[PDB]
């Protein structure tokens, strides 16, 4: 948008969330360690009104042994949110990813996927959604009054548009995500809002596989007030007009759409990225704000369909794009970034991407300006 607007420090421009706090509420992702941090915390005093758990509420980091429940560091986010009076979202509560392997033994602790016995996979089955509504209830017994948003499940529909073959799914088939949202209703109440998470919600055949789904358990009474769109996109994937249709379809269902991780990648898919910060050049940040400019004037279009938009992180110095940023080398050891041109080695997760509004130290770059004002 302007780049003639100037690099001034986050901690001295207009709100974030102010700027959009009738439309719906903005968010950031965080790990607990950025509570100790003095500039993360201002960020989060400043700019935002809902929070997240990047890590620490994950299924893994919850209860990574049977009946050993670590809630200290998720404790810490609950705490820190309601003193600055911010929305909590958990994330989240059933995943195939970041998920203790010990729901998924058999008595003698061997893979329940294993198992030929009919008579024993259907045990399995019960054991396995047995140890999901434990696990659902002793988290959502504890935070039932503070949490208000809830990813129940992540991640379910697999890219194929058949459901994820996770374990998950060979063990229970579809019922673990019917018993994961009646659990999370039953123990919660009716004032907890229950979401089913996932990325590429944009993308066919997935997108209706997704859709038939959500309508499919509606239509069976099982408890779903809305989807979680990650939204981890590019500057020119997916189209404005396909998030559109996504928002819109699953709104006419009567469901809530939340941009549950948003991020603006610099690079393509797979992403061939620059080194470091310092190498990414200036009309990349001028393609990312007219694309931020872009996106954020459909959600202000949509606004009556959608309630959040949560960043995967506060500030360009710490995004889990990092892992993604793959180097790639020609024979004379210069940076390839051209996404079809010849190259020698590939310096996997070493590079540095770029995706937020506010920069590495801290100072606002184009795509804030883009969109702070009302054009
Ligand atoms: O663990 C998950 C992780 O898997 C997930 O990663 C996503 C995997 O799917 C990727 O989808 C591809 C994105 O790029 C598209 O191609 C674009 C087509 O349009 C333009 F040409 C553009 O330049 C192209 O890049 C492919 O068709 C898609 O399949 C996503 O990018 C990943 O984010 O992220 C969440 C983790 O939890
Ligand atoms: O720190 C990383 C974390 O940020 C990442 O979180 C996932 C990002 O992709 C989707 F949004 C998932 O739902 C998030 O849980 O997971 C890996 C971890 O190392
Ligand atoms: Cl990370
Ligand atoms: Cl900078
Ligand atoms: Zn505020
Ligand atoms: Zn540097
Ligand atoms: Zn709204
Ligand atoms: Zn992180
Ligand atoms: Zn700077
Ligand atoms: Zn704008």
């Amino acid at each position: 948008s302007y780049a003639k607007k100037p690099h001034i420090s986050a901690l001295n421009a207009p709100q974030l969330d102010q700027r959009y706090k009738n439309e719906f509420t903005i968010g950031a992702a965080v790990e607990p360690y950025q509570l100790q941090n003095e500039k993360d915390v201002q960020m989060l005093k400043r700019h935002f009104n809902s929070i997240v758990a990047e890590n620490v509420m994950k299924p893994i980091s919850i209860q990574p042994e049977e009946g050993k429940f670590n809630f200290e560091q998720a404790d810490r986010i609950v705490k820190f949110a309601k003193a600055n009076g911010m929305d909590i979202r958990f994330h989240t509560l059933v995943w195939h990813s970041q998920v203790p392997q010990w729901f998924f033994l058999d008595k003698e602790g061997k893979p329940m996927v294993n198992e030929t016995d009919p008579v024993k996979r259907e045990q399995n089955k019960q054991l396995l959604l047995k140890r999901l509504e434990t696990h659902i209830k002793t988290i959502v017994e504890r935070y039932k009054d503070d949490i208000k948003y809830w990813d129940v499940v992540n991640e379910v529909v697999g890219d194929d548009g058949k459901l994820r073959n996770s374990p998950w799914y060979q063990i229970a088939g579809i019922d673990y995500i019917k018993v994961a949202f009646q659990a999370a209703r039953k123990y919660g109440g009716d004032n907890i809002k229950l979401y089913m998470n996932d990325y590429n919600t944009e993308v066919e055949p997935k997108r209706t596989a997704l859709y038939n789904l959500v309508k499919q358990l509606k239509e069976e009474g099982v408890p779903i007030d809305g989807i979680g769109h990650q939204s981890h996109i590019q500057i020119g994937w997916p189209s404005e007009a396909e998030i559109e249709k996504t928002i819109n379809m699953f709104a006419a269902l009567g469901l809530d759409n939340q941009i549950t991780g948003l991020d603006v990648s610099m690079y393509g898919w797979p992403p061939r990225a620059y080194p470091t910060y310092d190498a990414i050049p200036k009309q990349k940040f001028l393609d990312q704000a007219a694309r931020y400019d872009r996106l954020f004037k459909l959600y202000e279009k949509l606004s009556d369909k959608i309630s959040n938009v949560t960043f995967w992180g506060i500030a360009d110095n710490h995004t889990w794009l990092d892992s993604r940023a793959d180097v790639y080398y020609d024979a004379n050891g210069n940076v390839v970034v051209d996404p079809n041109a010849p190259y020698a080695k590939v310096e996997k997760g070493k590079g540095k991407d770029a995706p937020f509004v506010f920069g590495p130290d801290y100072k606002v770059k184009p795509a804030y300006w883009a969109i702070i004002d009302h054009k």
